[PDB]
């Protein structure tokens, strides 16, 4: 219906929102664009699923999200991909693991004061109806 897609619309309006705000904050600008293969050859071997701040705006766009719920694996993804490449204890791989973590905090904590529970609810059964 004409009602649903408003709803996934209201859904694109929030999500942009939510990640501009994650990709203007300084600790977060190495999250915010893919890894560059020249300067790191090696991250597409060992990491099999790469996500970024500019992919997860490309996303949006294309209408991969239908749920708050769907949005934050990719946001999990982006922390899991930083733990998993970066595992040392030398302070450069504990500074981006840090950095991971807040990213991920951070989402979530916005989405818990500014997402109602029952707009979420809704996208949900839209999606499971499809
Ligand atoms: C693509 C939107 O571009 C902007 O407006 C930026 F300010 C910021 O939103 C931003 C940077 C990097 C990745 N995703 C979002
Ligand atoms: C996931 C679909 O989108 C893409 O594959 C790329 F275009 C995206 O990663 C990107 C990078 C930098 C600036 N704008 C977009």
């Amino acid at each position: 219906s004409m009602q649903e897609e408003d709803t996934f619309r209201e859904l694109r309006i929030f999500l942009r929102n939510v990640t501009h705000r994650l990709a203007i904050d300084k600790r977060f600008r190495v999250f915010t664009k893919p890894v560059d293969p020249d300067e790191v050859p090696d991250y597409r071997t060992v990491i099999k699923e790469p996500m970024d701040l500019s992919s997860v705006i490309s996303k949006i766009d294309l209408h991969k999200y239908l749920t708050v719920k769907d949005y934050l694996r990719d946001i999990d993804l982006i922390c899991s991909n930083a733990l998993e490449y970066n595992p040392d204890r030398d302070p450069g791989d504990r500074l981006i693991r840090h950095r991971a973590c807040a990213l991920r905090d951070t989402a979530y904590a916005i989405i818990k004061e500014e997402l109602d529970e029952d707009f979420e609810q809704l996208c949900e059964e839209i999606q499971e109806s499809r």
